[PDB]
């Protein structure tokens, strides 16, 4: 396997930066009512309060918040990504995985060099920096690109894995948290390697447990998990009904409505489906089952209106006003 992992460079700063040309350096926050490194730099962060930040660098822009735009920007780059990769798994907005190993027939210095060239062609298209990593499995793959993240091109070699693990730190894991890690090097675990000293409970105690199989395994490098050609962005599509009631007769095609919906908007087969029931009060009850078949719209109505029966087995008293559909995982290709 040979997977390469694409970032986008601080995207929403960036996309705009490539339409109001000025910034091209101006630290700019990239705010969200109801942000780039030059601005970043001075302590800025993504999940902290609006008023610090542009506080803390009040000559700091603090740029609307267009993610219609940043979408169609994603959605692009996306499809340059699809045509390079025997297949591909967009993880968020702006970070996807492509499996290339046979687009090379296995040969890693091949697929340095398609990375190259990925690199290049998203910048003659949309104008953009990425940061890619080309490695033996998805985890070395973006732990290599963060290391590198601004503009970069990380590399780990099937050979160099083993010793890359040794040195690799606990704060360079993702999934972690940094409030976990903290706690793990308040133990004494500073590198992914020093996992091994501990006995499984002592780190399942600590770590989720499921954290802790998944350190585990990454620390031997037994953590070879695939590239799976399908889209962790979801879709939803909710309809108000009539009048709020607790009837099926009623409900039940207006559900049907928002999947054949959110069936529209969708690229291919989903994996989950999700049945959100919004009720009464206002405040949300939903239960959706995932299939690693594929699904269908077929059974999609079949499937829904079971986890809306049990919704309605799960809140009485109160009726529906709207229900909604939430696909995920689409299969793509």
């Amino acid at each position: 396997m040979i997977v390469i992992f694409v970032d986008f460079d601080y995207f929403f700063a960036q996309v705009e930066e490539v339409l109001n040309p000025q910034y091209k350096g101006k630290p700019l926050v990239v705010s969200v009512y109801s942000a780039n490194y030059e601005a970043r730099k001075l302590g800025v962060k993504a999940g902290m309060p609006i008023i610090k930040a542009m506080q803390i660098a009040p000559s700091a822009i603090y740029v609307p918040m267009r993610k219609p735009i940043y979408e169609a920007f994603s959605n692009r780059i996306m499809n340059l990504l699809n045509k390079h990769a025997d297949k591909i798994e967009v993880a968020s907005i702006d970070e996807a995985y492509l499996d290339v190993t046979n687009k090379v027939e296995g040969n890693f210095e091949n697929g340095i060099e398609l990375a190259r060239k990925i690199k290049q062609e998203i910048l003659e298209k949309e104008k953009i920096t990425v940061t890619v990593g080309v490695a033996p499995n998805k985890i070395l793959a973006k732990i290599i690109a963060d290391k590198s993240k601004p503009n970069g091109l990380g590399v780990i070699r099937p050979t160099e894995v083993q010793d890359f693990l040794n040195e690799l730190d606990i704060d360079e894991i993702p999934g972690i948290g940094s409030v976990l890690a903290r706690r793990l090097n308040e133990l004494g675990i500073q590198k992914l390697r020093d996992i091994l000293s501990k006995n499984y409970n002592e780190l399942e105690k600590i770590t989720g447990k499921a954290k802790a199989l998944y350190l585990l395994k990454l620390a031997q490098n037994k953590y070879s998990e695939p590239v799976e050609n399908k889209s962790k962005i979801p879709h939803g599509r909710y309809l108000t009904l009539p009048y709020n009631t607790r009837d099926v007769k009623v409900i039940l095609p207006y559900l049907k409505k928002a999947i054949n919906e959110a069936y529209n908007k969708v690229n291919g087969i989903p994996m989950r489906i999700t049945v959100i029931a919004i009720m009464e009060d206002l405040d949300i009850l939903s239960k959706g089952k995932k299939f690693k078949h594929g699904i269908s719209i077929d059974n999609a109505y079949k499937v829904a209106e079971d986890l809306l029966r049990e919704l309605l087995v799960r809140d009485k008293r109160r009726n529906v006003r709207r229900i909604g559909v939430k696909l995920d995982n689409i299969i793509i290709n």
